[PDB]
């Protein structure tokens, strides 16, 4: 079957849409190849649509059952509640997109009394029917990156499909504890989504140094939601069903699968139908933890099928990086390609490579990888980093818009061991939070959605707690990531670390003058800029911190 049928209708806008990146000497003293930075826009659907649309053939073998039941088994040890209108109320984030019948997620979150009724009845519409499929809205999202120049130019935008946002609700009810419970059940220390930065290095590090000559690969298979069959669909469903639930949860369950996560009509903002889905939809409860399921249950299939030997698996939704055993090079890529045959025969073909790694540092999970620098003690400090062109495209972005997003201070957060966070984005930021004497301002930023309020004069106490006080003391970057970082500055015409060198000690300086905290935020996140040889003791403040649930389920 067709991932999608269109009916020739477009995906619409509601938004204005800026597609270019506004020049401006704040935008222009970060990156100055403002060409180069973008934002995705309904503009572009149509591309994406196209390679989006493809037939899905699958063959299940013996390898995919045997695993399959091993998954049911592990499920099985789950209860799971149903949540109160509430409690499901309480979980939808401040924007998210109002409802077509007259209310908003501001009105859900205050449980409105127009919101539950509705929601109730929409409840009440999933217990008494398990047939009639909702209807869904297809938007194109607007997402801000780096022209990639051999994924060549612009990505076309990432669609979303989402149902109503009273059925949004309805799905928190049914599925929050399911799906907040079984992929630790299931998948153990495989599930990616996990883990703090300081604790995937340590998995990944041990699982390295745990064999004899690793080898390691990523799997990025192409346009995964697409991937997604009606079958694959019906098998979450029954590895749900595989919990211990409340009836009227089963009931749910089967009626959202059947009426929505299974396929169904896609609707544009003007209200035409523009086509029916048969795959994965994108804006659904379901949608990350099913494809960590689902792409967790075909590659552990595959791996038998392949014979790969002493596998350890670490899945993100759609993305998945192996570590193993390798039987020398010849072998290692036949095996390679034996577990490639096997994911596409489970409809789950690649896009790009893959390819064996043996060098820890070549493997990319979760867009991210391992590095290498030494802290103070000349010491061996392995951390966690990524290509910094989306995340110095968005910062670019965010300072000349001020944004829906934040990303910037998310990414300080989780990259701040790196040299790109340290000598570009922390310099930058510090800068304009000084001009603008906002240091003391308290600010929002996201993790996996929940949101949290951070004052800038925090982040020394918070990198500690996350990272250790070497992140404040990293030197001698690695060669690899030295000229990764290199070619990211050239590329988006960044100033070359020399330049910041010195910005940072204007920047360091001004802290230093206003003692307190700001003056802990010049010694510690800027000692790199000047080389006092200076003795950083434990911040007393990251003692009392507690940031475990911020990376957990």
């Amino acid at each position: 079957s067709m991932s999608y049928s269109w009916t020739g209708a477009l995906v619409t806008p509601c938004a204005a849409e800026e597609s270019k990146l506004p020049i401006s000497p704040l935008s222009n003293s970060l990156l100055r190849h403002h060409n180069m930075v973008y934002a995705t826009t309904t503009r572009s659907a149509v591309t994406r649509q196209k390679k989006v649309t493809f037939d899905r053939l699958q063959v299940v073998d013996s390898h995919y059952n045997e695993v399959l039941k091993e998954i049911k088994a592990r499920a099985s040890r789950v209860k799971a509640r149903l949540l109160t209108t509430e409690e499901a109320c309480d979980l939808t984030p401040p924007h998210s997109a109002r409802s077509k019948f007259g209310y908003g997620a501001k009105d859900v979150r205050s449980h409105s009394r127009k919101a539950i009724n509705h929601i109730s009845s929409v409840w009440k519409d999933l217990l008494d029917d398990n047939n009639t499929p909702i209807p869904t809205t297809i938007m194109a999202k607007n997402e801000v990156f780096a022209v990639n120049p051999a994924k060549g130019g612009r990505k076309p935008a990432r669609l979303i499909v989402y149902p109503d946002l009273g059925v949004r609700v309805c799905e928190k009810r049914a599925l929050h504890d399911v799906i907040k419970k079984l992929p630790e059940a299931v998948m153990g220390a495989a599930y990616g989504f996990q883990y703090s930065p300081a604790q995937r290095v340590e998995f990944l590090l041990t699982a390295w140094k745990s064999k004899k000559t690793p080898m390691g690969f990523s799997y990025d298979t192409r346009c995964f939601d697409s991937t997604v069959t009606e079958k694959d669909i019906r098998v979450e469903e029954e590895v749900y069903q595989c919990c211990d639930l409340e009836p009227e949860a089963r009931k749910v369950i089967t009626a959202l699968t059947d009426r929505l996560y299974v396929g169904g009509p896609m609707h544009n903002s003007k209200g035409d139908l523009c086509g029916y889905r048969r795959c994965r939809a994108s804006g659904v409860y379901t949608t990350s933890f099913g494809n960590t399921l689902t792409c967790y249950l075909k590659a552990t299939a595959a791996i038998r099928a392949a014979g790969l030997r002493d596998c350890t698996m670490l899945v993100c939704g759609d993305d998945l990086v192996v570590i193993a055993e390798s039987d020398g090079v010849e072998e290692d890529n036949r095996a390679l390609r034996a577990f490639t045959e096997a994911m596409t025969r489970y409809s789950a073909p690649p896009g790009d490579a893959p390819q064996p790694a043996y060098d820890l540092e070549l493997i990319t999970s979760c867009s991210s990888n391992v590095s290498v620098a030494h802290d103070v003690t000349g010491k061996k400090v392995y951390y966690l980093t990524r290509d910094p062109e989306t995340p110095l495209a968005r910062a670019a972005w965010e300072t000349v818009r001020h944004t829906p997003v934040n990303s910037w201070l998310g990414n300080i957060i989780v990259y701040a061991p790196t040299i790109w966070v340290r000598m570009i984005l922390m310099t930058h930021f510090f800068s304009i939070l000084q001009s603008q004497e906002a240091l003391e301002k308290a600010l929002d930023f996201d993790m996996y959605g929940v949101t949290y309020s951070i004052t800038p004069l925090d982040l020394p106490a918070i990198i500690q707690r996350l990272h250790g006080l070497s992140a404040f003391t990293l030197h001698g970057y690695s060669p690899h990531e030295l000229n990764r970082v290199a070619g990211a500055l050239r590329k988006l015409g960044v100033p070359p670390l020399r330049a910041w060198r010195h910005r940072a000690r204007a920047v360091r300086a001004k802290l230093i003058a206003q003692g307190g905290r700001a003056k802990i935020c010049g010694i510690y996140l800027f000692n790199w800029a000047v080389k006092t040889k200076l003795k950083l003791t434990p911040l007393p403040a990251a003692a009392k911190l507690d940031l475990s649930g911020w990376f957990t389920v």
